[PDB]
């Protein structure tokens, strides 16, 4: 009676983790190997089966102000809006858990470094297709902008998230609604025909396979806004937790990790080029990165590639690379850290931020190596 | 000959490290005592002598767009423009260099916990004065505004700062050009009669005792804005800086610090409270506070006072206190770290995050006492 058989076929490469929902990251080695990931790498996160939409008979329903509602095609988003690009990187609440689950086993997927990628998105500005129903610049008090996917579960409910009314109106913040990835259309594990892309902020809110746009007085009342992706102290536990005591995430904190080489390796001596990713929320900037061959007592400045982006508008990771001298039979420990534009830094170890979900894991990035003679 | 014999009298009761220029700290115990710092005990921090200012025939210098200048008096400033009031903290760029100065010796004034303090500050909008002046709410590219002081060096250079144009222009950004602190009117030491106040940013952009306000393509030319105010590795030293290579600090990463007990204090034994402050750049709400009793190896929630700001706009510090139990003849070391709205963490050591001019110091604050018998 399989839910299941309908989702598409993956690249035959990827790191699964969960085959049904399909969630997946790229392998490591070819992770940060372009800045933009191929869309079939791309990681790919599903809570649900994989909707199989009919283009044209495809609406996108959208409340304007008065409760009156405005209902849009997928070729008139094409056409009535401006396309917009927008290159920005997705990254999962739970990216890097498994080097938390090391110091105390947490429930959640177990991704690794991966749970990352990089995508130029093209679509409608959300701003102009709210402005297009009537909203206005401003709305008095605090206000949200909700979206379902059309995935829902055994019972009905739609996977949904909101985000701030302000950061959905506003030039700056770039939230698009896509209807193209990497210079194509979207694929479906990636949300086609259409899905909302929130630069700078945790992947959950950007929400696939959109079928609705509300604006409310409230958050998404959906239970992945209100009772996911939030962040406790490293005491909490699961009989103790309480939702309503922490923000939603939105904004991620700075973040980076090794990517070549790999745990356990054996590399040549001479003349070693260890790469990796940096990224940070808020369209905040990476202004640096640290690497260490000796465990974190030592550091050396690491080299970023790609293109400064506008101030305020780095939605994109950046990629560093540090070509560095190598001893016969010696054992490194390589570390990474970056630091962003408001001079936010990771903290040296993991437990301090333990928390019983596995989220927000951006500690140091610790990678075990050895030297041939 | 002395170019200080002008300065103002202060409170006998301030931490001084520099009498000449006047630079002193709040005692710890009483730093956070109050939500807003007594104009008396706010820190200070000046560069040069305090400018001695006759208010009729002060102006405030504030070039339009063409080149012509507008030149505004003190009673103008107070009629022209509606007064707002913005209650924010300002931190100095080296707030709590002592720590790192234990870890390697750096150059700068030796601060302790406590280069950082709370007022309601009033007067008008910048963004109003410059549209007063005729600019736009938006220029093409990247441009600043660039502040003078009317104190200079012996060689005439005034101390100056800039700012992004758009956080000038920006309702959300609160920018002030201050004439009353706490509810009365600016002190001489903290910018008399004119000072600008820049909420989520370092310190060193609120540019005191102003003189004139310019428009620019560029940064503010000064010495401070271009050679001072940058983080650099923790490998950079005197020999091999290029201030070049990093931005100039704006917003800072999430701080916080115990203010009581202080280190090595006795405490009495059953139940006892430990206060202390937390806050965050950008604007960014400080969300938790977790403090330690065994040198961070397990942590309790503290409780948060104040009232939440809107979002986004959290420019005041957040107090906290923590009442709990304590041994007859144990040790104590008392832990303390928060975590903003953008979960931004506090790395655990300061090693890592040293540079050579002591700025950015915001490692986990660490406070050893014992508890009598
Ligand atoms: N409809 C729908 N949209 C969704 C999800 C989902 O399960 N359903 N997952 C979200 C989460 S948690 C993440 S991390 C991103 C993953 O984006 P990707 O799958 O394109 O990498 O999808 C977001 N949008
Ligand atoms: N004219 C002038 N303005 C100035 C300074 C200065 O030396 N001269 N110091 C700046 C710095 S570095 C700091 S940290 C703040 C200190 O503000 P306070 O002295 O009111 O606490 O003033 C800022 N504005
Ligand atoms: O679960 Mo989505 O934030 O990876
Ligand atoms: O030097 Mo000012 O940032 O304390």
């Amino acid at each position: 009676q399989d839910p299941f058989a309908g989702d598409p076929p993956r690249h035959p490469g990827l790191r699964v983790n969960s085959q049904k929902p399909f969630n997946a990251e790229p392998p490591a080695e070819l992770l940060a190997e372009r800045f933009l990931t191929p869309n079939e790498l791309f990681f790919t996160r599903n809570h649900l089966p994989v909707p199989a939409v009919e283009p044209s008979s495809y609406r996108l329903r959208v409340d304007g102000p008065g409760g009156g509602t405005l209902s849009l095609s997928l070729a008139e988003l094409r056409s009535r809006f401006p396309k917009h690009e927008v290159t920005a990187t997705l990254q999962a609440a739970g990216n890097r858990r498994s080097e938390m689950s090391r110091v105390r086993p947490v429930k959640g997927l177990p991704w690794d470094i991966g749970a990352i990628s990089t995508a130029r998105w093209g679509g409608a500005r959300l701003r102009d297709v709210l402005l297009h129903a009537g909203f206005p610049e401003e709305l008095q008090g605090e206000w949200h902008v909700c979206f379902e996917g059309l995935d829902a579960d055994p019972g009905g409910a739609p996977y949904g998230a909101s985000i701030p009314y302000g950061r959905a109106l506003s030039p700056a913040a770039d939230v698009l609604l896509a209807y193209e990835m990497n210079g194509t259309e979207l694929p479906r594990d990636h949300g086609f025909p259409v899905r909302v892309v929130v630069p700078g902020v945790v992947g959950a809110r950007s929400v696939k396979w959109l079928r609705r746009v509300a604006v409310s007085p409230d958050e998404s009342p959906s239970h992945w806004q209100q009772n996911d992706y939030k962040g406790f102290s490293p005491c909490v536990d699961w009989d103790t937790v309480d939702y309503r005591t922490a923000p939603a995430i939105q904004e991620l904190p700075v973040q980076s990790a090794v990517t070549q080489p790999r745990p356990g390796a054996a590399v040549p001596p001479g003349e070693l080029t260890v790469k990796g990713y940096a990224w940070s929320g808020g369209g905040r900037e990476v202004v640096r990165v640290d690497v260490s061959l000796d465990g974190g007592r030592t550091w050396k400045v690491a080299r970023l590639m790609g293109d400064k982006a506008p101030p305020g508008r780095a939605w994109a990771w950046a990629l560093w690379e540090l070509t560095v001298p190598v001893e016969a039979g010696t054992e490194l420990e390589i570390v990474c850290k970056a630091v962003d534009s408001s001079y936010n830094v990771q903290p040296d170890s993991v437990a301090p931020i333990w928390n019983l979900r596995g989220v927000l894991s951006t500690a140091w990035h610790r990678v075990r190596v050895s030297v041939q003679d």
